């Protein structure tokens, strides 16, 4: 593990550090990596950081964004965290970019990231948390849908659900649905402009319906999803006997 293996093509983000995408030397293989200075960093900071790394090299599943690697530059005390290059990039630009340019996603689009995100979901639970948000949600270049490490003030918790708004693998179900419904509609079931307010509307539980390009079966389950009630929200298991759910939704090499 060497920076030296590996050859930076461009800078693809700026924040946390930066992520570039990069080529490894030895067969060619496009990837990306994390840039993290730790300089700054206390040994207990840095010893959670370690942690942290550990945290994500054990998981390893089709719809998991892939850890590769891990080098440490001692010198310039950065340290760079290999993972897999995901070239359709996040979710929340393809729902900026449908919004910006009035254009709805296909169903069958959402069908895929439900089916695979419900099956990343699954193995998250089975192993035990990664956030269910747009941004942590990435597009590789073979239709496949990856959920990423985001963590693993400001804004608007579009997606608390009722339970979490005062004190459970349901409300990963509630904000998988949250994250479901905003692809269909380009916007969050609830919307607000103070937390206040948003608790509010969360609580009454009403929304509007999905648009009616997407069919009365897509349109129940997501709002099953959004059930008030936890016990009444579909688990993992229940999600996947859908009938919409077909073979050709799920990954494929
Ligand atoms: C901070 C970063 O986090 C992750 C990034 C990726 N990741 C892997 N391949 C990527 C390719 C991306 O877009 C490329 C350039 C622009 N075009 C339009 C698309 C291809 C964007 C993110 C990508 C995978 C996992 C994580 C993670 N934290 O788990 C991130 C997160 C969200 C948006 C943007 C970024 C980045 F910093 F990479 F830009
Ligand atoms: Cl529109
Ligand atoms: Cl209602
Ligand atoms: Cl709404
Ligand atoms: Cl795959």
């Amino acid at each position: 593990s060497r920076a030296e293996d590996y050859e930076v093509l461009y800078t693809i983000g700026t924040g946390y550090g930066r992520c570039q995408k990069i080529r490894r030397k030895s067969d060619g293989k496009i990837l990306v990596w994390k840039e993290l200075d730790y300089g700054s960093m206390t040994e207990a900071e840095k010893q959670m950081l370690v942690s942290e790394v550990n945290l994500l090299r054990e998981l390893k599943h089709p719809n998991i964004v892939r850890y590769y690697d891990r080098i440490i530059d001692r010198t310039n005390t950065t340290l760079y965290i290999v993972m897999e290059y995901c070239e359709g990039g996040d979710l929340a630009s393809v729902i900026t970019k449908g919004t910006k340019e009035r254009q709805y996603l296909d169903e069958e689009f959402v069908l895929r990231v439900m089916t695979q995100l419900t099956l990343a979901l699954k193995e998250c639970h089975r192993r035990s948390h990664r956030d269910l948000k747009p941004a942590n949600v990435f597009l590789d270049g073979k239709q496949n849908v990856k959920l990423g490490d985001f963590g693993l003030f400001v804004g608007t918790p579009y997606y608390m659900s009722p339970e979490q708004m005062n004190r459970n693998e349901k409300s990963d179900i509630w904000s998988l649905g949250c994250l479901l419904y905003e692809l269909c509609a380009l916007m969050p079931p609830f919307t607000a402009f103070s937390q206040k307010e948003l608790a509010g509307k969360i609580r009454e539980g009403k929304f509007r319906r999905i648009p009616y390009r997407y069919s009365d079966e897509l349109n129940e389950i997501i709002t099953r999803m959004l059930n008030l009630k936890d016990y009444h929200r579909p688990s993992v298991e229940e999600i996947l006997e859908n009938p919409l759910i077909l073979e050709h939704h799920h990954h494929h090499h």
